[PDB]
C-alpha cells in the first residue's frame, strides 16, 4: 500500500517524550531537525526587543498509510501542553521509498 | 486536495523582509530552517558576501508555510516579489501536496486546523 | 511532464563523495541541511552510576533535489552508489511529489525552472 510522510513541528522539551512514545509503539525510524517557527503563540519579548522566531522541532517519519491515524495520536497525545504553540502535524504523500544500502524498495525497505 | 506546503528556498539577507512581507499580508504560520544549496549550472556565478562559489553550497534560508491551496499563487507572488534581487541565487520554491493538517492542542484536522 | 523531490538522508561524511557524482552526471541543483536520525539499530551506548544508558539519535545529512520524474531513478542510483558503505545506518531515500517550481529571480516555472543556463 501507500506510504506517507508525518512531518510534526512540536516544542523542543517534548521531544524525549514524544520520540519514546513512538519507540515503544515501534516507530523507531525517525528524521529530526532543529527549525525556528512563529504562529499566534506569538514572540519572546524583551522589555517591555521581539524574538518572533522561535526554536522547535521538526520530526519526520515515513510509515505506511495505514499506521498514520496511530502516529498522529501519538505525537499529539505527548507533544500537547493544552497552550499556543504545541504545533502543527502535516501528512505529505511518499511515492517510493529506498534503502540507500541495498537498493531495497518499498515495504521491504523500511523493514531489517 | 485541499492544503499545499509552500517551500521557498530564499537569501537569508532576505528572510526578514520576506517573513515581515508574509506577516503583513496575513500569513503568520511558517517554519524557518537554515541550510545551504546550488542552483542550475551555467551563466553568471553566484557570489556570497562577497565571494564567488564556483562550486561550493552556499548559505540559504528555508521557509515552510502550509497554506490553502488557494493562497498558493499570492504567497509565492508575495515571496518573489520581496525575495529577488536580480543576481542568479535569489532561490527557488516548491509546492508540495499535504493531505492532512492536524493540530497538536486539540486534533482539529484541515481548513480549522490552520486558523484562529 | 512531472516533478518530483527526492529527498535522501545520508551519512555526513559522503556528502561531499555524493554531492560531486551528483554534480558529474548533471544534478547539480540540491538543498542540504543538517538532521539527526533514529535507525534501527544500535547502539550507542554510555555509561554513567553503574548503568548502560542508550544514544539513539546521530548526526545525518538530508540532501532535497528536485528533478524531472524521468531522472528520479538515475539520481536515485547515483546516490546509492556513492552514499552506500555496507553497514547498518547507509540511509533512506524517499520520493515525493511536486506539484510547482518556480525560480525567485525570473519567476520561470516548471522544466524551466530546471533548466541549466549558458556556460
Ligand atoms: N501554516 C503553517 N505552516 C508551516 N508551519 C507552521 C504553520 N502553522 C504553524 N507552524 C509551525 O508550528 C509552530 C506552532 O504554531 P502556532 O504557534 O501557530 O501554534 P499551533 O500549536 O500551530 O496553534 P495553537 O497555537 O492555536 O495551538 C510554529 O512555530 C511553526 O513552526
Ligand atoms: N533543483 C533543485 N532542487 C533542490 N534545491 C534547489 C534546486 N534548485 C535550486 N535549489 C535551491 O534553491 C537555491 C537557490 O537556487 P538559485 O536561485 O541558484 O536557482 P537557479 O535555478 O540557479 O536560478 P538563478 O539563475 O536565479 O540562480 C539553491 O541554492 C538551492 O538551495
Ligand atoms: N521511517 C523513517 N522515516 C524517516 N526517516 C527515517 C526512517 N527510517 C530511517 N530514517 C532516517 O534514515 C536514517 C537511516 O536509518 P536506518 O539506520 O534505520 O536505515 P538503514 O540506514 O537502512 O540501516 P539498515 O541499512 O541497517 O537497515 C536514520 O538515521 C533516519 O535519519
Ligand atoms: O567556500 C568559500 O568560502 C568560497 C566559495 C568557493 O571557494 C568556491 O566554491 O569557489
Ligand atoms: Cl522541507
Ligand atoms: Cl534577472
Ligand atoms: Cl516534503
Ligand atoms: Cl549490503
Ligand atoms: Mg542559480
Ligand atoms: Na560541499
Amino acid at each position: 500500500g501507500s506510504m506517507k510522510k508525518v512531518e510534526a513541528i512540536i516544542r523542543p522539551e517534548k521531544l524525549e517524550i514524544v520520540k519514546k512514545a513512538l519507540s515503544d509503539a515501534g516507530y523507531v525510524g525517525m528524521t529530526v531537525s532543529e527549525v525556528k517557527g512563529r504562529g499566534v503563540q506569538g514572540g519572546i519579548v524583551e522589555r517591555y526587543y521581539i524574538v518572533d522566531l522561535i526554536p522547535k522541532v521538526k520530526i519526520e517519519l515515513v510509515v505506511k498509510e495505514e499506521d498514520v491515524d496511530n502516529v498522529i495520536d501519538i505525537i499529539c497525545e505527548n507533544a500537547r501542553t493544552g497552550n499556543p504553540g504545541d504545533g502543527k502535524i502535516f501528512v505529505i504523500p511518499v511515492e517510493r521509498v529506498v534503502r540507500v544500502r541495498t537498493k531495497e524498495e518499498g515495504k521491504e525497505a523500511l523493514l531489517e
